[PDB]
């Protein structure tokens, strides 16, 4: 395997790989990390661009995925994709796809022109219809996954999975010092635990002798390094390697 790897560079025809979303004031990271990677993989394994709806995942999976804006299970999300499939849907107010995200973007632990995130948000309703003007119908717009699996807590296997099939979803323990991340390779040295956080891992590299994972957060682009961040790789730091999940799109 190469010393470095950036899925954004390796798959130039898949722009979703370089985009950063905003989960808004909702604990829907579990759903965002999933639909983002799923969007990436649909493009990688059927070369077609599709913004997989975070709204559909967040609102219709139900208990199988946890508790909506209160948190969920990443592996459950990929299961839903293979069971019920997912329709398309873009950013809030974008009017793109069957079900665009309905929760407003906000400032995540940074100042900006948007309203500060309030963290407290209810899970929107599971509506099985598309936005007015869009076609086809909700049922006709479903994209199915044909496999949902968990990648072992093994650095090399996680790299091989990414290298071959594209970005995966992972999770780690977020501590207060991570909220102020700007650049470099993140390493937890202090701060109270804020909770678990699911994200999208799209690569890896080495910075000043420090190995890292290339990750895309869902707190908009004005957070961290244009929305992305780097985190220590190889020592299951904060559990970054303890919960990798992925899957393959049908055909
Ligand atoms: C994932 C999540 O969304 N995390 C939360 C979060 O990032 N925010 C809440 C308000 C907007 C945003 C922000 O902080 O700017 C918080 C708790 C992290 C600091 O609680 C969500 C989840 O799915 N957790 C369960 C879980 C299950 C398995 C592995 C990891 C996490």
């Amino acid at each position: 395997l190469p010393e470095s790897f950036d899925a954004r560079e390796q798959w130039p025809n898949c722009p979703t790989i370089k985009e950063i979303r905003d989960q808004g004031s909702c604990g829907s990271c579990w759903a965002f990390g999933a639909v983002e990677a799923i969007s990436d993989r649909i493009c990688i394994h059927s070369n077609v661009n599709v913004e997989v709806s975070a709204e559909d995942m967040l609102t219709c999976c139900g208990g199988e995925c946890g508790d909506g804006c209160n948190g969920g299970f990443p592996s459950g999300a990929w299961n839903f994709w293979t069971k019920k499939g997912l329709v398309s849907g873009g950013l809030y107010n974008s009017h793109v796809g069957c079900r665009p995200y309905s929760i407003p973007p906000c400032e995540h632990h940074v100042n900006g022109s948007r309203p500060p995130c309030t963290g407290e948000g209810d899970t929107p309703k599971c509506s099985k219809t598309c936005e007015p003007g869009y076609s086809p119908s909700y049922k006709e717009d479903k994209h199915f996954g044909c496999s949902s699996y968990s990648v072992a807590n093994n650095e090399k296997e996680i790299m091989a999975e990414i290298y071959k099939n594209g970005p995966v979803e992972g999770a780690f323990s977020v501590y207060s010092d991570f909220l102020l991340y700007k650049s470099g390779v993140y390493q937890h040295v202090s701060g109270e635990i804020m909770g678990g956080h699911a994200i999208r891992i799209l690569g890896w590299g080495v910075e000043n002798g420090t190995p890292y994972w290339l990750v895309g957060n869902s707190w908009n682009t004005d957070w961290g390094d244009n929305g992305f961040f780097k985190i220590l790789r190889g020592q299951d730091h904060c559990g970054i390697e303890s919960e990798i999940v992925a899957g393959m799109p049908c055909t």
